[PDB]
């Protein structure tokens, strides 16, 4: 059990527009020694198996239970939302190593239940901010 995040997503077909807010987390696991991480959010826009765009939150100093309201703006063709992954990991920065995972989350028509249902809901409630609670996994 790695934490959650809340996050909404709002789709506008008409301006060929979604904005993902990465809004916080909970329980995130400690990835550092003395029982903390530095948790940042990192947005990664997918088109097949292709990475088009990356945007990241700011870092949160020693918290499991960070609190961002950081919003992104992405453009995707109407046409090309079948073929969209968006692909949200959690990240723990570290100063002397390799930041690390502590969990991700994959969005889209292909993905686990809960990630699929958010998806389909933001389709079906055009201009409509739809928020969830997501498990992150490894
Ligand atoms: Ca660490
Ligand atoms: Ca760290
Ligand atoms: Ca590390
Ligand atoms: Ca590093």
């Amino acid at each position: 059990s790695r934490g959650e995040l809340l996050l909404s997503l709002c789709y506008n077909p008409s301006a060929n527009s979604i904005i993902v807010n990465i809004i916080k987390a909970r329980n995130l696991k400690a990835m550092d020694i003395g029982g903390t991480s530095d948790p940042y959010v990192k947005v990664w826009l997918m088109y097949k198996d292709k990475r088009v765009e990356k945007k990241k939150t700011v870092t949160k100093k020693r918290n499991l239970n960070p609190i961002f309201n950081e919003s992104f703006a992405f453009d995707i063709p109407t046409e090309k939302l079948r073929e969209t992954t968006i692909i949200i990991t959690v990240m723990d920065k570290d100063k002397l190593s390799r930041n690390d995972v502590i969990g991700k989350i994959y969005l889209s028509w292909k993905s686990g239940p809960g990630e699929v249902k958010h998806w389909k809901d933001m389709i079906a409630r055009p201009r409509q901010p739809v928020a969830q609670w997501h498990q992150l996994k490894a």
